[PDB]
């Protein structure tokens, strides 16, 4: 086995959690239709579903939370965020936004004119976006394929492709991340066909330490360079907070020319989707949050805890014979459904046999991201077969111990000592036409 | 003569703020292009940009902040808002949502097919059928309403919207008989119904204190009232819910297929419908905030810090918007600035003048804001010069409103020594009043 | 009438207070048997019962409480709160500790010998102490006799006095201050006759600004060194902290002698009756809000402001012809309720007829400074009569406005208006032999 | 081979530590005279000092903090508070106090006339009768407390006080049976029963783990069982209530005399006894923490913690004070360092080991603490040599745990390099070694 890292802190506040017997449970499943989404939150004792804005903060975040500025225009609690932002990155101009997928609304259209397509490294999509994805072909999986982005930029027209996009950590993978020189060769084919490099930056500090632990001659670099770095090659960051600046919620916009045009656009967009740009749709209590968790989200004894639960996950997972994506990720575990039940076919959906299975095991909350998640043909209506099925463990940040973990990798196994007993999967008994797995109802044969 | 209202409450937490030398304060706005907007919030003593989002909460609302449950889906936080909003507006459906942007962005979509919507409102698809302006004035002229339905033909018409408080007016209640009245027309037409209820409360006061056969009944019964004649609401939630964050949708029929669009549309949107946007402290903020900004002994005193600035501006006599609104008073720049034309601000240079005065920040509502024309650039006449105090809630004292009356009469006074007003230096294209540079002449 | 001085704050957060009729007031004190203690504070609306840790602090200080450090030994909170300590004081020791009487029970004694006697500058006293207490004979009155304890130093042997301790403001004369003057006065004969000068600074700032407003060649002079000064004429301060340190709990102990043997004293008493002295009985939470408020507090802002309540209440009730002690204190009014209700005689208690009374009439919860309050006789049992009948209000910090003050002077007015019709005072139907006034049960005739 | 037992909690708010290097550590105790309490808590890591106040809270007991009443007479927190302890206890009254030292301050005058108490515990006008030191082993020796009490006559005994847990037996709890028999001997000589309360609930899960018969009994019904054989309480709250502050006295009897003096004692030691001392945050996060501390899975959680470190020590055949108490583990030091006399301190030495190999804060409980002779001053030679890692609720993680196994091991592995402990250097008179000055030789 391996050794878990123990906390760069202490414990201040618990937030308790009703324990469940087994027989409760399958009744909670039941009851929510055997879609975990519909569990309450109240029912699940590990909560995996995300590491999306449900990190536990600090008390020095708390402290800032209570000093929160909710003046509308020109709030103090803006300003400090502004200046870590422009520390941090190093860029000329930063832009709170509320959510992540809000910092893309507000930048992405102002260079993306309707028709012009970009290209980033990503798997899936929800989407007119072109993936080139390097082909895992273990280590620094999740770069672009920068020969087929190369080429991409040439069968369709150099002034005609709108921007690339990096995201890193590349959660499509699993959060594998991004080599220094992956983001070096992705920058150097944007800068000749002149095209805007973006960084899609959510978990853009487990990223660093990836690329200090792993990538040849970063050993003895600091974090803070390592970071300061990545955002030399890219023109501008769009980033969802909710992920490595250990917060609840909160998105940014960085660009790094200070007298980009883009900044008068981005003031004017903001002020229309979100409010005047000294808010940007946030609170002066989650500004404050943000300022102060975009430094612990960076510090390097977090960071090497934070791999090492992944690790420790990885190492138990090893040990049992469990499959999952070999090099984990930075933010949790991609467990193969299909190999642990192969008496269930895509179509019957093994991702939620695990995960609706690993519930009743220890009250975990998982999901698929398999044939369940993909969804049914926008045209044909046919169910769609996944490349994958995975039932996905994403780790919210500073919020369970290794003993949870424990209760995690032990679940599993379990689950695999008697896979071979469910001998059908689930199928479908209402779904709507859109965003399918989020709200659909199942049942098992 | 009036005299104010006693707050309902006692004070638990301060924020303190660093006294200016008007010396000092004159500096700050110099320093800042002479735009109210990029004065820092240190710098300002009362703050009346607006009413949205800028409310005191109570410390039930702050263990509430505590207890937030941040899951991504099934949160307690969500379930107790979903219970109080069902409660309090008798709806089968309540939707969290960020902002009051967010709710239209989610729940207008649906019927809004690239047709029009019909509104209550003054100014801005929108055909705007506001009554021409007495109480009630935010009301909707009913009749010029049904005159542009068959103007337009009702397919065209996609649906109908009643601002209450109707802000676009400064705040004027909507009668309950003229949201009866305006229910009535859109049954006869199959046009959905909508309220824009942000300050959905201070109307339901309005109209217990003014409306015949109401003085009787409570403001829960008149609030389940108002929402039984429409369809759905939208809301902003950063205004009568006395939080600082948040937006709603409700649905009045439990059954109606709207709502799998909006659940829909919502996970798309802003994120899971479960939090929709939002955090497990707002939502926990959200659930306690809907009952307190509807008491009836908070309603009187919010109505009364009105009364009592209004009555002050009288005995100046000081020519303000009348009567005065739910949520703040503006002030007739023009009345108070002739010397002053329309393209050179009155509205900007009272509201530079108050933070002069006083420290008070306030925004002009006239040709400053209004900006140029979309096509020539030429500066727009304003069709109205005010000056709008925007007063958040539970936050000041009626010191604070002393301070606010003896400004403005104190600027009146010396009114006539201002000869010239002010001229934009530098402009964006679109929003300038935000972010435009000025200085004078 | 006079101009309040509006808050150099704004509110931040609201406690709501249920309305009550006056017929279920009167309920209400009915059902606490007209014993104001009684009352439970959810049925008070404007609660003047004490001004003592019932203030309203910052958000500020709630910042800090959610930073607390909780350790037992040397947690961070507690140096910034003795360095605050040593600033504002210039002492060379401070000891935080729980209560105010908690800070004497810990320093007091090692100076104060049994058998010896120490002289003050009050007028009641729970205690072996001898008050000198300057006859008001109105300007800074509740100074102290200094001819008085100078011949108070030789009737009774100098070499005997234990200590003198100049409370300010003076609280038994209604928060009334100390003139510079008579503090260095009251100084001089401590050298000479050798005897320890300590002063109880519960209203310490309250005591300053009046000095800073009054005292002649303080106009001019920076409130933070009027309180300097003060503390150069002392070897020593004791202090409840939960009256002008803004704060909810705490109390503080000074020596100015860095090397003055008193502080291994100090250290060792207050680990035998408060825990390890480097948090006093005192949680982080408290300290930190302690170390912050210590600042409010001396804010000339703040205290234009306070003092200005206070002028604008006296102001109000000079207009309406009620009677009160003729200087106005730092924290509060003192109706004179023998003069209202003359009817009623002193072991009938005018001072709870009165506080009842404006209970009933505004839900305001006063408590008799007076007959009913000063108890029955330690030996002979019979019923004491006081100098004065009071009734006071005692003001907590930033936490009633303009409007509330406005309640409390009309509610006096209006039952000046009907006192002639209560022709009959209270009688006591239950008492315990030992602080009477906060237990009994009292009944009307 | 033991597990630890999972958190039945997840993480809400976290207190990051500055992690410190071995060489920058050592500079850190020798600045602060190699006495561990000069270190700055700062740079302390795992900080085992008291599990007295240094508990993490629950978000439900925050949101009591922000919602704590501050009244000076009647406040909403000293009802729910009063509640709780009716409840929990099912005594008629409940005292609230500021400390466990104020609880017998208040309570002991009235009938500890200038007269003995007899005490179950081990050390300290007190009679000690702890049995001789196998489960339950803070038992009270009834057969000798019974000879004690003929011994000093009836009239003597002022009263007899049960310790649960018996801290100064290291945390051995106390058998429902020796409290029923205690109970029994105190009604046959009117002496009144006090339980000494502080760790009751691990004192009530030790009692449902191995008492015959109970292991079938809520602690619900066992808390209520152990307290129904007293007459009274007192506690320091900050144990197992879970809280950073706070005291508690209970009266059985509703209608006893007691309580009048226990009102009049604590209006004059403490405040009015509404509040006694205590405000309006921690009346309210004592009232939510009463509950929580007797939680049936928090407690098999709790007791888990104390199973597992046990376990791992047994693995490396460390010496400890076994079986391991409810609240913490105590090394036995001279084992460990034979080389090390009595009077250069064993335990201070494996103290300050811990405190250089990973950052643990621990104390001595051995000579260093208890000092020289009151009229000698020569070194007295404590009993037994212990190092005392106190653990408080809800901080430390499995992870935290093996950091202290780990650093026992070590030191251990190590500890016959050392063969030369520490000499006071300068010292009070009394007290001396919460702040003496020490070094080595
Ligand atoms: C009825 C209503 N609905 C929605 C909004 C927008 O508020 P929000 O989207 O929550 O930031 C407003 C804001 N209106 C203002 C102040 O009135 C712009 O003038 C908010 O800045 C509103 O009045
Ligand atoms: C049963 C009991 N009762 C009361 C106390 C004193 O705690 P307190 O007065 O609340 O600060 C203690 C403290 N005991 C110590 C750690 O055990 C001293 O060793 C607190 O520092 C205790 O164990
Ligand atoms: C699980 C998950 N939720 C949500 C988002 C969108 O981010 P935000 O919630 O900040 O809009 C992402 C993508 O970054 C995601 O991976
Ligand atoms: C009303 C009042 N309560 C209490 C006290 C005692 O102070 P503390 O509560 O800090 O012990 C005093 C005296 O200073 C007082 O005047
Ligand atoms: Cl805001
Ligand atoms: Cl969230
Ligand atoms: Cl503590
Ligand atoms: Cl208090």
């Amino acid at each position: 086995a391996v050794k878990y890292i123990p906390e760069p802190f202490r414990i201040k506040m618990v937030e308790p959690i009703k324990m469940l017997t087994r027989e409760e449970r399958i009744e909670k499943i039941k009851e929510a239709n055997y879609n975990l989404f519909n569990l309450k939150g109240a029912d699940v004792y590990i909560d995996l579903l995300t590491d999306s804005g449900t990190n536990a903060m600090s008390h020095d975040q708390w402290s800032g939370v209570m000093r929160g500025d909710e003046a509308y225009a020109g709030a103090s609690s803006y300003f400090r965020l502004v200046d870590a932002g422009k520390d941090i990155f190093n860029y000329g101009f930063i832009q709170p936004v509320h959510q992540g997928r809000a910092a893309e609304k507000v930048l992405f259209p102002t260079f993306l004119s309707p028709g012009k397509f970009a290209i980033s490294n990503m798997f899936f999509d929800t989407t007119h976006v072109i993936l080139a994805g390097a082909r895992p072909i273990c280590k620094f999986k999740g770069n672009m394929d920068v020969e087929k982005m190369e080429k991409i930029i040439l069968e369709k027209g150099p002034e005609n492709i709108g921007l690339i996009v990096m995201t890193i950590t590349n959660n499509s993978a699993g959060g594998q991340p991004v080599s220094m020189k992956n983001i070096r060769e992705t920058s150097e084919i944007c800068k000749k066909y002149g095209i805007p490099f973006n960084i899609d930056a959510a978990r853009y500090a487990e990223n660093a330490y990836f690329i200090k632990r792993d990538e040849e001659g970063y050993q003895n670099k600091s974090i803070k360079d390592i970071i300061r770095e990545t955002f030399s090659y890219a023109d501008m960051f769009t980033m969802s907070a909710k992920k490595d600046t250990i917060v609840n919620m909160g998105g940014l916009i960085g660009v790094k020319d200070p007298q980009s045009p883009l900044i008068l656009k981005i003031k004017a967009n903001c002020i229309s989707y979100e409010g005047f740009f000294t808010y940007g749709g946030l609170g002066g209590r989650d500004l404050e949050a943000l300022a102060i968790g975009l430094y612990e989200g960076i510090d390097e004894d977090y960071l090497k805890y934070r791999n090492g639960q992944m690790e420790y996950l990885a190492s138990r997972l090893d040990d049992a014979g469990i499959a999952y994506q070999a090099p984990i990720g930075g933010h949790g575990a991609f467990i193969d459904a299909k190999a642990m039940f192969p008496q269930i076919p895509y179509n019957e959906y093994p991702g939620q046999v695990l995960a609706i299975e690993l519930y009743i095991e220890a009250g975990i909350r998982t999901c698929d991201i398999g044939s369940y998640m993909l969804g049914n043909d926008p045209d044909t209506g046919k169910q769609l077969e996944a490349d994958f099925e995975f039932t996905r463990l994403a780790i919210p940040r500073r919020v369970y111990t290794q003993s949870h973990f424990d209760v995690m990798a032990d679940a599993i196994i379990e689950v695999s000592k008697r896979a071979h007993e469910i001998k059908r999967g689930y199928k479908i008994i209402w779904e709507p036409p859109i965003l399918r797995h989020f709200q659909a109802s199942l049942a098992p044969i």
